[PDB]
């Protein structure tokens, strides 16, 4: 028993941490077989980064000013290419330490470890929620980019994000690992509009499945609800509308628990419509969103 | 910018899980050098658990009967002797893997990472603190013992924690490495008295600080208190009593920030009387407790 905020073990993503260096600029590459990964930003100098000619800013680079260091030992970059808002560097040396991985696109409202980073050296690992809004609230200062988010099942490593600006709002903005921004983002020092956020309502649902889980269920109510009700009450406090995939995706919880989707919807209605009353649910005064069904079930039955 | 609870990257202590296996009991071990240590309860059955007696429970078992496998190859053990509540099992082969390491018995307030482990496989990695009252509020589920809790400086880790036991009220109470219970638990399967708890005020203030550094500081405000006069508002809401040692501590953060050590205590104050009134801290609705003055300072700074 017990529910933390816990992010997936680091030490496969740890093993393809990289150090790029291109002119001024150091960031974190991500090493996988005979590529390193890094945002192409890397390219940049100050003057440039109010809006970057990207390819302009490329063809004045050479293999050799690509400057990649895997801890302490140099790697030679045999080859370079600009892929959306990534590079590609060829080395050519494969990475001992690569996992089994793959590249994915992750859907708004799903979970990640992401590992910080530093000069190509691991600072930190914590577990956050891809807003509806494609944004992340992470916890990155200048140098952390190129650090990833990723997802694992079993032996596998799923990359799912690649960091590479802080919005002058302190909200962080990345891509895919084919450097396709998430989000309506580009790669330019200019104030960006983040679309309107909303809380990811299948998640909160699957939180409160894990707190009856653990023993808290003071917020278990003798109501219930419809999904068109729910929704009106989802619109008014800038929740995401509950459809009937999510419904289905809470399904072993509520098989679990015994206690129906819309029940439960219910508890949360009620909690939306009057707060906590000085309360707490598995530790947080607030109704937690960073956990998607799969988590909690992963969490639930000790899934290594 | 930005703020996580974000815990140390899991690789270095990931290389240094191993299953132990006794009779019918599985659990984690720790292997470092030629040595796995595992909490003593793997030699106990169900009848065994309400008192078991370990010397003779121990004096069953050979070192052929403790079964410890690394991933999927076997050790050999080679001794095995119990060290007030832990095993240390003898092996025949260094791990390759031991990073450099130290055993630590932390305070309590301190905080660690720990990786949750099932049958030597690490299923998370999460950021806690050792309570008051030596409890931790961990996600611990049966198998999960032999997990451990650990901090790393630079190339260092000190192990300070192995899992042992969720005590009836769902908290969790464990061991340092030398086998010594934190707090006065004892192995058993009985109710037992965890003391009464408190909110760490460093810790609390440390991370008003981190809310004042990433742009959060509503609850800043014109008035200053004494230690004092702090003190017994501390003693009405159940925080530790802080003193000049914990003022200390927080210097670098002062200095940075400029907001002087009791104006900090002066808006503490009056978020214990008053409450958050609806708003959010680092977008917790309560006051955070688990991040130390140095986490602060090292996520602030991006140490790796
Ligand atoms: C400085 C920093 C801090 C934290 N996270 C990210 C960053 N970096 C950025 O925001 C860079 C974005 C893309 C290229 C042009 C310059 C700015
Ligand atoms: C079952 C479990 C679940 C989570 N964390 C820990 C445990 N294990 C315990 O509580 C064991 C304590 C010491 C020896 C006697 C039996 C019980």
């Amino acid at each position: 028993s017990g529910f933390r905020k816990m992010a997936f073990p680091s030490g496969k993503v740890e093993g393809c941490m990289v150090q790029v260096t291109c002119g001024t600029t150091t960031l974190n590459g991500l090493w996988l077989d005979d590529v390193v990964y890094c945002p192409r930003h890397v390219i940049c100098t100050s003057e440039d980064m109010l809006n970057p000619n990207y390819e302009d800013l490329l063809i004045r680079k050479s293999n050799h000013n690509f400057l990649v260091q895997a801890g302490n030992v140099q790697l030679r970059v045999i080859g370079h290419s600009m892929q959306n808002c990534v590079l590609k560097l060829k080395v050519d040396t494969a990475n001992p330490k690569t996992p089994k991985y793959k590249f994915v696109r992750i859907q708004p409202g799903q979970t990640f470890s992401v590992l910080a980073c530093y000069n190509g050296s691991p600072s930190g690992v914590y577990q956050c929620a891809m807003r509806p809004n494609f944004t992340i609230k992470g916890s990155f200062l200048n140098g952390s980019c190129g650090s990833v988010g990723f997802n694992i099942d079993y032996d596998c490593v799923s990359f799912c994000y690649m960091h590479h600006m802080e919005l002058p709002t302190g909200v962080h903005a990345g891509t895919d690992l084919e450097g396709n921004f998430y989000g309506p983002f580009v790669d330019r020092q200019t104030a960006q509009a983040a679309g309107t956020d909303t809380t990811i309502t299948v998640n909160v649902l699957a939180w409160l499945y894990a707190a009856v889980i653990n023993g808290d269920r003071w917020f278990l109510n003798r109501f219930t609800t419809t999904l068109n009700d729910f929704n009106l009450v989802a619109m008014k406090y800038n929740y995401e509308p509950l459809t009937q995939d999510h419904v289905d995706i809470l399904g072993p919880l509520s098989a679990q628990t015994g206690i129906a989707v819309l029940d439960m919807c219910a508890s949360l209605k009620e909690l939306l419509q009057n707060g906590m009353n000085g309360r707490t649910i598995l530790g947080s005064a607030l109704l937690e969103d960073e956990f998607t069904p799969f988590d909690v079930v992963r969490q639930c039955s000790g899934v290594t």
